[PDB]
């Protein structure tokens, strides 16, 4: 099945999921000189105060921190979004080296990693129905570079030991995703897709301009995770990012 290697990676995905070559695929390169300030964009509202994390899971591609999305606790609204989007989970994409790892790029620049905070449009009742809608999801994207430690990330780092291999999960309650944010909420936005199979074209992407910095030791711990299950040959979980896809006449709008 699908992964990120030579034989099952981004270049093969289209065979099982023809939408891979679709009209609004993600990620994309953000050409900063072609992006335009949009005065019609409302203030962005990230409201994570009452967020209820549940567990962390190595799903064989990355690790997911999942949240209780059974009420309006952690929600995204404003910016390009109409209505209320509920936080369901977050995950990262990272590289084998610091000069690669992000999915979106900024004037072709690749960051060390990218954090995706995944939200679903509450007018659709559940996540599963949302992903049948052109405006079903909103993903907040945050670039990571290597510098000083991100204190709000350490609790995630410290648990990766426990979820090394595919299928492993750990309790991960009382984690506050507010500690993963940069100070500015300046962003670019464009309509796009899930960056993994089934590559559904259901996402409003909101990609923050300001990266967070994480330490070299924090990134190294991401890179110790495994793509394989327990008792199988070791395949380090690195380079689990899809490259930039054709913009196809979409417009990337800037909030700033
Ligand atoms: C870690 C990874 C790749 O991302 C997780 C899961 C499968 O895909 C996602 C969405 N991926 S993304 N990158 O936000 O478009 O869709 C769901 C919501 C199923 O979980 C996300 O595994
Ligand atoms: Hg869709
Ligand atoms: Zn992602």
């Amino acid at each position: 099945h699908w992964g990120y290697g030579k034989h099952n990676g981004p270049e093969h995905w289209h065979k099982d999921f023809p939408i891979a070559k679709g009209e609004r695929q993600s990620p994309v390169d953000i050409d900063t000189h072609t992006a335009k300030y949009d005065p019609s964009l409302k203030p962005l509202s990230v409201s994570y105060d009452q967020a209820t994390s549940l567990r962390i899971l190595n799903n064989g591609h990355a690790f997911n921190v999942e949240f209780d999305d059974s009420q309006d606790k952690a929600v995204l609204k404003g910016g390009p979004l109409d209505g209320t989007y509920r936080l369901i989970q977050f995950h990262f994409h990272w590289g084998s080296l610091d000069g690669q790892g992000s999915e979106h790029t900024v004037d072709k620049k690749k960051y060390a990693a990218e954090l995706h905070l995944v939200h679903w449009n509450t007018k659709y009742g559940d996540f599963g129905k949302a992903v049948q809608q052109p405006d079903g999801l909103a993903v907040l994207g945050i670039f990571l570079k290597v510098g000083s430690a991100k204190p709000g990330l350490q609790k995630v780092v410290d648990v990766l030991d426990s979820i090394k291999t595919k299928g492993k999960s750990a309790d991960f309650t009382n984690f506050d995703p507010r500690g993963l944010l940069p100070e500015s909420l300046d962003y670019w936005t464009y309509p796009g897709s899930l960056t993994t199979p089934p590559l559904l074209e259901c996402v409003t992407w909101i990609v923050l301009k300001e990266p967070i910095s994480v330490s070299s030791e924090q990134v190294l711990k991401f890179r110790k995770l495994n793509f394989n299950g327990e008792g199988e040959p070791e395949e380090l979980m690195v380079d689990n990012w899809r490259p930039a896809q054709p913009l196809k006449n979409r417009q990337i709008k800037a909030s700033f």
